[PDB]
């Protein structure tokens, strides 16, 4: 009850931490969960005014985007599938020139609702190029607060114990966007948390479905794409499936929307389905992270069964370390723990006493 009493509408919450609160990353995540933020699947955190991860973005035009993606989208009536066409490597300068050309630039509009309508109307036309999945960080080597390259959560246990790195998951990715570039409906690999910082440029808009209603979204998607569902136990993980908010509304799927501006963080939570699009030229940085609450999600995540090189993290070391009394039962396939999506991570205890 107690946890199910906080953020009962499961709406997207927005936080404005002081510099003092801001400093301890995992602690602040535990705090925002004590306020019910995770129930939405997504939350915005606006960093203290005097915080900056970089002095200047003037020196990056020569940065290479090795695998720009042209996003072809096919579909109608609010349901689309996106196909990636990889283009030749190009520099940020070359990307921005294209993003801003008349051909690819943001269309005119007054209110967000209008840009949003244009997005869903023109999604299948004039396929844009997304400078996605660029290995690297734009953080200055000395920034200690919310440094996407070193958040210091328990996800570090993966590399620490095995030496394994998974690009964009326990290392940072940069995303250079232009108008109408998209991210399909998905939860994170292994149902992890993610953090996304918009370094600069035009806004990135998001949609989110509360984890407690995640299964309803999957049921709907299966119905809409039965062929894909037959071929894979988790086809949404291909990140190719776009579904408009009008379709979600028409089929009773709860969801919220939020627009992220330059200088703002978005946090997605385990099993929070999210999707969205960029307004124009921008650059975001992101990676995954964990809390103790994630471990159970990791154990129960339903993974892509059809592709080679899909992301899978061995849960063994987390279960041994944080759930030793359940280890044997788990290895014996008898762990029937049921996840309660409303419960905050146990590190939040101190904010709840
Ligand atoms: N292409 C393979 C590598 N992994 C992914 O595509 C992936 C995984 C999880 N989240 C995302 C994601 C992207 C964005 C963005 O493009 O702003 C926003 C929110 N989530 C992307
Ligand atoms: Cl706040
Ligand atoms: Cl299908
Ligand atoms: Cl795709
Ligand atoms: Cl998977
Ligand atoms: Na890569
Ligand atoms: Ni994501
Ligand atoms: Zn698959």
């Amino acid at each position: 009850s107690e946890s199910e009493t906080l953020n009962p509408s499961a709406r997207i919450m927005t936080f404005y931490p002081t510099m003092e609160e801001f400093r301890n990353f995992s602690r602040y995540i535990a705090y925002i969960e004590s306020q019910g933020a995770h129930r939405a699947g997504l939350a915005k955190v606006v960093p203290p005014k005097e915080w900056k991860p970089r002095a200047s973005y003037d020196d990056i035009d020569d940065l290479v985007i090795p695998a720009p993606i042209q996003q072809l989208v096919t579909g109608q009536s609010g349901l689309f599938t996106q196909y990636n066409i990889q283009k030749k490597a190009m520099t940020v300068r070359e990307f921005r020139k294209i993003a801003n050309s008349d051909k690819y630039c943001t269309p005119r509009y007054s209110e967000f609702e209008e840009l949003e309508r244009k997005y869903w109307k023109n999604l299948t036309f004039n396929p844009p190029i997304y400078g996605a999945d660029v290995n690297g960080t734009l953080y200055e080597k000395h920034v200690d607060e919310w440094n996407i390259g070193r958040l210091r959560t328990i996800l570090d246990l993966v590399e620490k114990e095995s030496g394994i790195t998974i690009e964009g998951v326990n290392t940072p990715y940069l995303y250079f966007g232009m108008w109408k570039t998209s991210f399909a409906w998905h939860t994170e690999d292994m149902d992890l948390y993610s953090i996304n910082y918009l370094h600069f440029g035009e806004p990135k808009s998001w949609y989110s479905v509360p984890p407690e209603h995640g299964k309803r979204l999957e049921r709907l998607a299966k119905g809409f794409f039965p062929g894909s569902a037959q071929s894979c136990e988790a086809f949404l993980r291909h990140k190719m499936t776009l579904i408009s908010p009008l379709m979600l509304k028409k089929y009773g799927i709860p969801f919220d929307k939020v627009t992220q501006e330059a200088g703002e963080f978005m946090i997605t939570f385990p099993y929070g389905y999210h999707a969205g699009f960029n307004h124009g030229f921008n650059c975001a940085e992101s990676t995954n992270f964990a809390t103790r609450r994630w471990i159970e999600y990791g154990k129960q995540a339903v993974l892509c069964s059809c592709r080679k090189d899909m992301v899978k993290i061995s849960m063994d070391v987390f279960v041994r370390k944080f759930q030793p009394e359940r280890y044997k039962l788990w290895k014996a396939g008898k762990d029937n723990t049921v996840i309660d999506h409303t419960l905050p991570t146990p590190e939040a205890a101190e904010f709840l006493k």
